[PDB]
């Protein structure tokens, strides 16, 4: 539980300058702290250089770089600084590595939780849960400890619906507007798959969204989808394919993607990740909107409170959102939202020694966690 | 050896509008075709996207990908391409994938060839310039056959040098000035070694030129480097660390990054590829300059000519590009760069049945490779 430890900077990034605003580069905003966990994991490897290249927060946005990485995959996190320093990247400030969230979390803007242990070969999701859970537990002290008051925190370690839940709950201090549960990569494949089926190019299909939890449960809205400005329901007039078929596309893409070979979908779910925490730092499109696993309470639409549940939201690209009221439902996408809710609050109850709830009790489904993800 | 065999797009590619110029996004200029050998490795895993992105070719340069694999990495190709569609990248207009160069490298304006065999675990040097000179040979044929006439080639699978000498002997009707070797990675990893021990940021070092074989043998030119803006001669007065040391730092950065478990430099790596691409798309700051292994017939710096010899170029940010020539040498730097030329002269002989020379002979030392380098 550090307190006057702070972290440590990285070769060249130890002798960087003043702070841009007053010498050179006054076209520069003020320095963003960005904190990643699971630093040297794969999808990290893809994330933080495009983090650094201003692809992210633009290129008038000098960014801090802290992170946050275990014992054994130290001497990765020291590789992964090393490639950094031989970027040469000017908007990349400073960057400290280190293993410990009350040290790397310190004063962070952004937290962005990628990393979390993978699926035991004969691991029941409860479990899953717990062990995963008890980081998020962790990090999310630290966070309310030593971070940002306004940390905007995007979580992508699974079961991120829950790990987010977690975390909030054990950051009091931080308001739960700001945890965000990854479902977008989820949205892009979606898109991707409209597109696919209607026969135009994926930058023609919009108002997607995802509902639910990051798993096998959520639901690829296409009732208030839209392909060229029009409902994709009359657009891909094939009903049938759309509840019978269309989710089961999105909810399988990893698990086809993997078969290309043994490499998770890091370069995909790095550019999620981006187009995600772009969502928020950038004003939705007039009438578009994105999806995002966020605190339930306040939301119009029905769904239970106390959990983190994907929904449509926009932004005037100030880091908070507001849920997107002008949509519609039906009996398919108004059972199918309810039965992943069922899931999220079974999820809930497994995880209630690590909420501060009570004793935890499980009766969860060992299928849910999608095809492709470690 | 194709014609009127023209390369298939690949889903949601297909799907893809007019052209950029005329409907929505008039502000766009017309595609790029940029074709990529090596496309399902690990650097392009990490290029390709960042070429998709807008970052290499600017957010108006609407971009066209053709992937280049081999029989063996099939699979990878197409699971990259499925995560080129799920990226929803708007300049990403179209993208085709396949395993031969004459349908692939079809128009083609750039030509990033990485990719070639990995040294055998006892593998002698003569012979690796053999396997992968094949290959390049090949690579050269079909594009001097079928790409745009003034495709600008950019060779990073090692040999670079050689490789691309065979390349460009092989395609005639390509001018060899087009030819670029890769030697920026190590440009940029001898900025950060500078910027190191002098004290400052990377962000202060310039004029850094590497001269040579990309090998043991090329020179991290400290001579002609400056920081601040005065020579680095006069701020790392260490003039024992810049002459005994400087170089081995360099040379094996990668090797040192290596041991940092496993994973090659494919991030850094891939970084080099688009600074080196920007250097030739954009103007050249005043008085900078780059490095890169090209053609030597026309050099004013007494380097032999018929090979492939990176030195200090500048650029107007058209794709060509002439030598800087307010540069100076002195008994260190002259007898380091002749050592790289002994060596490059010899893979030249040594890979003369490629280039159409005659008879190979080969004599080369077996020590050379980079550490760090597959
Ligand atoms: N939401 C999505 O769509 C999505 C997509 C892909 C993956 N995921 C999920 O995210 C998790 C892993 O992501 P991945 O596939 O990218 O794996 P990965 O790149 O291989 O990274 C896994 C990480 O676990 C890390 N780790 C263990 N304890 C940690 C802790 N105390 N603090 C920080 N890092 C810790 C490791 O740390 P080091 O960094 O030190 O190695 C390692 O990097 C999985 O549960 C996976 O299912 C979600
Ligand atoms: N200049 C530099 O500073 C630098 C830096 C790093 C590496 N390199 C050199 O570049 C080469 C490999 O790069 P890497 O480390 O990035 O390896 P990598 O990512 O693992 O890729 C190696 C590639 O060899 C490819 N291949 C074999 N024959 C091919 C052909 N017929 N056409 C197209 N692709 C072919 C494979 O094809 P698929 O794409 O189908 O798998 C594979 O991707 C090595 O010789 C290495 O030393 C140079």
């Amino acid at each position: 539980l550090p307190a006057k430890q702070k972290p440590e900077c990285f070769g060249v990034f130890c002798l960087t300058y003043d702070l841009k605003a007053e010498e050179e580069t006054k076209s520069w905003k003020k320095i963003i702290n960005v904190a990643v966990s699971g630093a040297a994991g794969m999808i990290s490897n893809h994330l933080l250089f495009k983090l650094a290249s201003g692809e992210v927060f633009g290129p008038d946005q000098p960014i801090s770089l802290k992170l946050l990485g275990s014992e054994r995959s130290f001497a990765a996190l020291e590789g992964v600084a090393m490639e950094l320093e031989d970027s040469l990247y000017p908007l990349l400030r400073q960057v400290s590595i280190g293993i410990d969230p009350y040290e790397i979390f310190q004063d962070a803007e952004w937290a962005l939780l990628i990393g979390a242990k993978p699926r035991g070969p004969g691991m029941e999701r409860a479990d899953l849960l717990d062990i995963n859970g008890q980081i998020f537990a962790e990090q999310g002290k630290a966070l309310n400890a030593v971070a940002s008051p306004n940390v905007k925190v995007m979580v992508v370690g699974n079961p991120c619906n829950t790990n987010a839940l977690i975390c909030l709950k054990n950051a009091p201090n931080i308001p739960p507007k700001n945890f965000h549960a990854l479902t977008r990569l989820d949205e892009n494949r979606a898109k991707c798959q409209l597109a696919l089926k209607a026969g135009v190019f994926y930058d023609k299909v919009s108002n997607v969204t995802i509902w639910g939890n990051h798993s096998t449960t959520q639901v690829p809205d296409f009732l208030n989808a839209k392909i060229h400005g029009i409902p994709v329901t009359e657009v891909i007039r094939d009903r049938k394919w759309l509840e019978d078929e269309f989710t089961n596309m999105v909810q399988t893409r990893g698990g086809v993607l993997i078969k290309k070979w043994g490499r998770s979908s890091a370069a995909s779910t790095a550019v999620s990740i981006v187009d995600a925490i772009r969502s928020l730092v950038t004003p939705t499109p007039e009438g578009d909107w994105f999806s995002t696993g966020v605190y339930t309470n306040g939301n119009p639409y029905g769904i239970a409170e106390d959990i983190v549940f994907s929904m449509p939201c926009r932004s005037k690209g100030d880091g908070d959102y507001e849920f997107v009221k002008d949509v519609i439902f039906d009996d398919y996408l108004s059972k199918k939202i309810k039965k992943s809710e069922d899931e999220l609050l079974a999820e809930k109850k497994c995880v209630a020694h690590l909420t501060g709830e009570g004793i935890a009790v499980c009766d969860l489904p060992e299928d849910t966690m999608l095809p492709g993800e470690m």
